[PDB]
């Protein structure tokens, strides 16, 4: 990984460590990138609804993982289920029930720094894992990048700055996911995010991450070219939140 520090450092650690599960999948492929692109044909506005038990910006929030999946499926172009168990009390059980469940696609969320890992994303029933430019080095992004292609994944690539982008274009990212939130300050900057889909080519799908919480904000983000918004911390409060958000 990267040269880190304090709780990224933590998290990359125990990452490394994470034990491997045996599973079979027993799903395809479900393309979340294809779904998007299918939505903005449809001029269907495109929500990937997050499960998330825990963040670092948010309370816990309890609640039915196969109910939230089954009420998403109507509504959302995708779900991200966090997988990263210490910061989101999250579980790779978490993703085999709604895998199991559900027929949209899923991105598993979590510190992907090893090939283990995106096994066990394939062998879960997730469609995707994020690789995230902010811990892992452009040698590591690359091989990752290539490990997850070879079972048919188009991994989305997580980024929150300039250098981030860059690395993310360098490696041919295919899909993007531009975070307004800074994983170490926490801090949102909306402008940069604004600043950082501006340099992103039209081929490469986009979605806009953290702090959208109204209809405004996504019809302006499409706007700029935006495909799809990942939301969370508002849908795992108030599911139904997200069929206002469509209209
Ligand atoms: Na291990
Ligand atoms: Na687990």
């Amino acid at each position: 990984p990267r040269y880190l520090k304090g709780a990224l450092k933590d998290v990359v650690q125990l990452s490394l460590r994470r034990p491997s599960l045996r599973a079979s999948r027993q799903r395809p492929i479900i393309s979340l990138r294809e779904r998007i692109l299918e939505f903005n044909k449809r001029n269907i506005t495109a929500i990937i609804a997050v499960y998330k038990r825990k963040s670092p910006s948010g309370l816990d929030v309890e609640r039915d993982p196969i109910e939230y999946a089954k009420f998403m499926e109507r509504y959302a172009v995708g779900l991200v289920i966090l997988t990263e168990e210490k910061y989101f009390n999250g579980s790779y059980e978490d993703l085999r029930k709604i895998a199991s469940s559900v027929s949209i696609p899923i991105l598993m969320w979590d510190f992907i720094v090893k090939e283990s890992q995106i096994d066990d994303a394939y062998n879960l029933g997730a469609d995707t894992v994020s690789l995230i430019v902010k811990i892992l080095t452009e040698r590591e992004l690359e091989s990752l990048l290539e490990y997850a292609r070879s079972y048919g994944m188009e991994p989305a690539i997580v980024i929150n700055d300039e250098e981030d982008l860059d690395i993310a274009l360098r490696i041919g990212a295919r899909i993007i996911i531009i975070s307004s939130r800074d994983l170490e300050t926490l801090e949102i900057n909306k402008e940069n995010q604004r600043k950082l889909i501006s340099m992103i080519p039209s081929n490469v799908v986009k979605v806009a991450a953290s702090g959208i919480s109204e209809r405004n904000e996504i019809e302006e983000l499409r706007k700029l070219g935006v495909n799809a918004f990942e939301i969370g911390s508002s849908l795992m409060r108030n599911p139904e939140k997200i069929k206002e958000l469509i209209l």
